[PDB]
């Protein structure tokens, strides 16, 4: 269980930068994004190798505790036991997810959400470095 | 109140690095450090104007919510209107806070944290990078 931080006060527009090290025998991590833990806009999920996907990017939301439906990604620029830093900005319609190796995706916004006040870390991914600008 | 975080598993020998914006009116600013808001090894409260006291830096410890013996230090390298970095690391013994301009200080370790987990950050200090390394 990794970082949690709350009162980001990040606004539309604002990145934010998550630099950390994805473990040598990773299989998943989440980065969760939103109000609070029981209201997500992005609940973001690299899985190398969990749940029977491989190499495939699961993304969701949450709304009052319930979870939305799963979206899958169709790129995968991540490897275990390296480096890697996603650079997270949002509207009221879209959360863009910019990756590595030049590559992003667009989720939708679902709970229309004009900051974002939460972020917590789990799985195979320790932080090194949180930015706000 | 500013940026709140947990589960930072900062153990001894680690460096802590806060970089924020200082207001241009700024009065104080804190960050919290330790276990949890009742058990903090370090509350660190530069006071540009505040409570009687002028470009002073005022240092404590609380234990199972009880404040220690304040402590001030030597030094004021801060400046309202500018961008200000803190890095901070810790043994058994001391903590050693390392600020701008070079200038840095220990302050006693009186509480027994395996490691610091949680960080609040108030007052008049926009916290824009955060780097566990
Ligand atoms: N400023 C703004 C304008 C529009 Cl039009 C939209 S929308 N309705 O196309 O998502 C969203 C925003 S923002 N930056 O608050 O998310």
């Amino acid at each position: 269980c990794g970082l949690v931080a709350s009162n980001l006060n990040l606004k539309p527009g604002e990145c934010l930068r998550v630099r950390g090290e994805v473990a040598p025998d990773a299989k998943s991590f989440v980065l969760n994004l939103g109000k609070d833990s029981n209201n997500l806009c992005l609940h973001f999920n690299p899985r190398f190798n969990a749940h029977g996907d491989a190499n495939t990017i699961v993304c969701n939301s949450k709304d009052g505790g319930a979870w939305g439906t799963e979206q899958r990604e169709a790129v995968f620029p991540f490897q275990p036991g390296s480096v890697a830093e996603v650079c997270i900005t949002f509207d009221q319609a879209n959360l863009t997810v910019k990756l590595p190796d030049g590559y992003e995706f667009k989720f939708p916004n679902r709970l229309n959400l004009e900051a974002i006040n939460y972020m917590a870390a789990d799985g195979d991914f320790k932080i090194k470095c949180v930015a706000f600008d």
